[PDB]
């Protein structure tokens, strides 16, 4: 539309409320740690190129990353489809 997104119906979701325009909360998280965590897990999985136990991963990276961070990393990798579990508790990088 002209200036704003006004359609056939008068779409005025943009009001004259100067009390609050948008003001987006800054969510600038340093996800580098999680990136390195996933990368490290992938390095481990790649090193043997076999299905590695999730508990073994938690054990091995226990001195390198927090369990929670490892869990998020695993979940991210699983969601990204880079790893899969052919057996319960065992994960394999594709």
């Amino acid at each position: 539309g002209t200036g704003g997104i006004m359609m056939e119906e008068r779409s005025i979701e943009e009001p004259m409320e100067e009390l609050l325009e948008e003001e987006i909360p800054e969510e600038k998280e340093e996800n580098e740690l999680l990136e390195k965590a996933k990368e490290d897990i992938l390095n481990i999985l790649r090193q043997k190129r076999t299905a590695i136990s999730r508990k073994y991963i938690l054990k091995k990276l226990g001195d390198k990353y927090d369990e929670e961070t490892i869990d998020d990393a695993i979940t991210e990798l699983l969601a990204q489809g880079e790893i899969y579990e052919p057996e319960t508790g065992y994960y394999k990088l594709l």
